[PDB]
């Protein structure tokens, strides 16, 4: 029993965190094979011209107490790739994946190439992440673990004026309409990740918290008209299908749970809580709920 | 900026998780140097669950009864002994991934990261606090026994908890790494209930300071209170009393924000009286009590 916000074990990623220094800027880098990936803003803007002026010896890369020899450098979008003379002996099986809004991932927050914390978060529909980051965390990565394969999905780049965070996939492409330049940028109005709220209600039913269940069902169209009104993301037929296994396990059809959600929005919680929370949680995907309520290991 | 429930990186602990099997029972073990620590109830049969005599059961066991598996390598158990409710299995190989470590016993209110494991394999990492009733509100399934709670001291891992059992309410009970249970719990199938849980008041105040550091000020007020008047209001809401030690521990946060402890205490009193009025603090509609003053300082500085 129990339901916690749970991150993937960070070991496989910790063995990849290195410190990257260029001039007065020190941030984190991801050492995979003989390549170190880090935000291109470490050279700081005309990034192509700035990188042309740089030499391999300008980049100081440190892995623990060993300095790595940079033997090449190139740029892929907003990420800098530093070729090094040594393959990371702790390189896990990995992939670079681009995630969608709603999908969750674990973040390994680092400072000076040293992992300090691991937390689970979701890529918000407005493409920001509500992370916890201080100065020096740039280069910290977001990942998922698929069987025994690390899927790198995020690299931290900056903090927006509201305190939310922005970053890129491991190919340097930003998530959202953000740029890595000191200019006024605002996150769009965020919305709630509806499929994740439904997944979290299933997790509550699995844990015995069932006060919110009602006799009602709804059509997907009627649910979406009501959800749109409360700044909730539309629920697609893909989401209904993904919630299938949880619907079968709990005996609560997706449209049946949608009518529970529909009432929770129009009426509130009435002083009651669900999984120790007075708000509807939207940072647990249907896969996270299944994984946590079935004990999948890594 | 931002405030998240943040666990310590679990790598140093993952390299210590092994699978321990004795008869039909399979749970997790912690491999440190040439010793594997695991809950002693792994040696229990079906009949010996309500009132097991662990000394008597362990005397009947031989080293060849314990199957220890570290990855795809079976470890040779060359000795066995019991320290309180923990079984110590000596093995013929020192764990090459043994980190710098200490065995620490924690107090209610203290937080720690939990590495949930199944069959000696880490599946998840989450943050926990030792509840005032000495239980932990974890997320555990059958097979999670032996999963450990830890904190990281720069390079050193302080092991503070080993999961043993789930109480009837769904909350969890366990021991320090010396086998001593936290709370009035025993590793027997006898009827056991957790006492009424209370809110870790000092942790709530630490969390309100974290909110002020993050720019949340709506809950602040012009009032101050005496420590005695705050404690009388707090107990009525099932909140732990706040001692002079807690006021002193909140000192650095009070200096950083410019809000005295008794000033924040009056804000907490007002919050308990009115509720949140549809507003949130750090994205939460409830007062969070699983961030210690030490966690808040660490995460904000
Ligand atoms: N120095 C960073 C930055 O703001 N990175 C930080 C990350 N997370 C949290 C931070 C909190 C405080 C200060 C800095 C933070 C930066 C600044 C401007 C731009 Cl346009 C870019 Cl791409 C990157
Ligand atoms: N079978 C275990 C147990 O309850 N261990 C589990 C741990 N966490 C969560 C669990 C959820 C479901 C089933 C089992 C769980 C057990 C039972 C009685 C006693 Cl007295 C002891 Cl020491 C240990
Ligand atoms: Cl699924
Ligand atoms: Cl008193």
């Amino acid at each position: 029993s129990g339901f916690r916000k749970m991150a993937f074990p960070s070991g496989k990623v910790e063995g990849c965190m290195v410190q990257v220094t260029c001039g007065t800027t020190t941030l984190n880098g991801l050492w995979l094979d003989d390549v170190v990936y880090c935000p291109r803003h470490v050279i700081c803007p005309n990034y192509e011209d700035l990188l042309i002026r740089k030499s391999n010896h300008n980049f100081l890369v440190q892995a623990g107490n060993v300095q790595l020899r940079v033997i090449g450098h190139s740029m892929q979008n907003c990420v800098l790739k530093l070729k090094v003379d040594t393959a990371n002996p702790k390189t896990p099986k990995y992939k670079f994946v681009r995630i969608q809004p709603g999908q969750t991932f674990s973040v390994l927050a680092c400072y000076n190439g040293s992992p300090s914390g691991v937390y689970q978060c979701a890529m918000r529909p407005n493409f920001t992440i509500k992370g916890s980051f201080l100065n020096g965390s740039c280069g910290s990565v977001g990942f998922n673990i698929d069987y025994d394969c690390v899927s790198f999905c995020y690299m931290h780049h900056m903090e927006l004026p509201t305190g939310v965070h922005a970053g890129t996939d491991l190919e340097g492409n930003f998530y959202g309409p953000f740029v890595d330049r000191q200019t006024a940028q605002a996150a769009g109005t965020d919305t709630t990740i509806t499929v994740n709220v439904l997944a979290w209600l299933y997790a509550a039913v699995i844990n015995g918290d069932r006060w919110f269940l009602n006799r009602f069902t709804t059509t997907l169209n009627d649910f979406n008209l009501v959800a749109m009104k409360y700044n909730y993301e539309p629920l697609t037929q893909d989401h209904v299908d993904i919630l299938g296994p949880l619907s079968a396990q709990t005996g609560i059809a997706v449209l049946d749970m949608c009518a529970s959600l529909k009432e929770l929005l129009q009426n509130g919680m009435n002083g009651r809580t669900i999984l120790g929370s007075a708000l509807l949680e939207d940072e647990f995907t249907p896969f996270d709920v299944v994984r946590q309520c079935s004990g999948v290991t890594f």
